[PDB]
DNA sequence: GTCGG
DNA sequence: GCTGATGCGC
DNA sequence: CCGACGCGCATCAGC
């Protein structure tokens, strides 16, 4: 965190462009600039120094100069003081409320946790669950707990069918000490790019996790994707564990590695690897790696039996999940 | 907001 | 009541 | 200096 002051500012700037401006690309630009600086091994002493890095342009170089000189950023003082921006920014902290709904609630004078309680009948099911766990969802999950959660999920899955294969990905797979949520990748032999589909592969597992009361609520659920809420077992009287966000994604077994690579991240890493693979005549998504034709049309899915295979296809030195946290 | 074209 | 349109979070 | 940088699910506006 040699440049924690700078990256903190680029992030808050990023989130403003995301929630308020609804400018997803400026959002990206800011996270990208904060991502390269976070990887910069020297304490930045001036914007010009920062400007040398790809992602850090003119406007940001200046903001850095100001931050380095003033200890703060006026543009951000204004943002935190502006009632509209601050309310919208706050509302998006509730799961289920994105930029659009937050901005609408605000146009109607709904801008605080209290107003949501008051105007609850206006919220959808997902948003209601979001408000109910507003405090719990913002809590980081200690790896120590991510481990207990892993065992419960892996165990319950094996209890359903011994051939299932759940793999906890995301920041956890990256070896992080604490995580935002818990992401689980699932596969079964009876489900591949063909198989004429298998009904309820994800259901059964989700249903079992509910049977042992690990999963407490559902935000959205489909045949391949599940977003919900869970909670470690509570002693028998003592303090209850915080409710946590869990995501389960069922992917075809013959696409497992491309899937673990994606759901493992990091998010900026994926954006980085994708762009690279595209400079190398390949196109990568969360399911397959395809070669790009002389024209630009993606050929068929190359074979993949390991994350490294994907690194090889794009002339990139394989990096362990611990070195992808960009 | 950035940078390759 | 249906569905194209859009929002949401990953 | 211009302009590229999406998916599986839920909901509801416009019929
Ligand atoms: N828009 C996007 N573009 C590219 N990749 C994206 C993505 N959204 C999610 N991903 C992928 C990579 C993340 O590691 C992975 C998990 O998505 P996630 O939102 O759970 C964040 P994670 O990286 O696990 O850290 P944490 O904050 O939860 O502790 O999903
Ligand atoms: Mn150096
Ligand atoms: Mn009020
Ligand atoms: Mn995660
Ligand atoms: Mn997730
Ligand atoms: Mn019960
Ligand atoms: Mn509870
Ligand atoms: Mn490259
Ligand atoms: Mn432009
Ligand atoms: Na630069
Ligand atoms: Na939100
Ligand atoms: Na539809």
């Amino acid at each position: 965190t040699l440049n924690g002051g700078i990256t903190d500012m680029l992030t808050e700037l990023a989130n403003f462009e995301k929630n308020v401006s609804q400018a997803i690309h400026k959002y990206n630009a800011y996270r990208k600039a904060a991502s390269v600086i976070a990887k910069y091994p020297h304490k930045i002493k001036s914007g010009a120094e920062a400007k040398k890095l790809p992602g850090v342009g003119t406007k940001i170089a200046e903001k850095i100069d100001e931050f380095l000189a003033t200890g703060k950023l006026r543009k951000l003082e204004k943002i935190r003081q502006d009632d509209t921006s601050s309310s919208i920014n706050f509302l998006t902290r509730v799961s289920g409320i994105g930029p659009s709904a937050a901005r609408k609630f605000v146009d109607e004078g709904i801008k605080t946790l209290e107003d949501l309680r008051k105007n609850e009948d206006k919220l959808n099911h997902h948003q209601r669950i979001g408000l109910k766990y507003f405090g719990d969802f913002e809590k980081r999950i200690p790896r120590e707990e991510m481990l207990q959660m892993q065992d419960i999920v892996l165990n319950e899955v094996k209890k359903v069918d011994s051939e299932y294969i759940a793999t906890v990905c995301g920041s956890f797979r990256r070896g992080a000490e604490s995580s935002g949520d818990m992401d689980v990748l699932l596969t079964h032999p009876s489900f591949t790019s063909e198989s004429t589909k298998q009904p309820k592969l994800l259901h059964q597992v989700v249903e079992q996790l509910q049977k042992v009361h690990f999963i407490t609520d559902t935000l959205s659920k489909g045949e391949t994707k599940f977003m919900g809420v869970c909670q470690l077992p509570s002693k028998n009287d003592e303090k209850e564990y915080p409710h946590r966000r869990i995501d389960i994604r069922l992917i075809p077994k013959d696409q497992y590695y491309c899937g673990v690579l994606y759901f493992t991240g990091s998010d900026i890493f994926n954006k980085n690897m994708r762009a690279h693979a595209l400079e190398k005549g390949f196109t990568i998504n969360e399911y397959t790696i395809r070669p790009l034709g002389v024209t630009g049309v993606a050929g068929e899915p190359l074979p993949v039996d390991s994350e490294k295979d994907i690194f090889d296809y794009i002339q990139w030195k394989y990096r362990e999940p611990k070195d992808r946290s960009e």
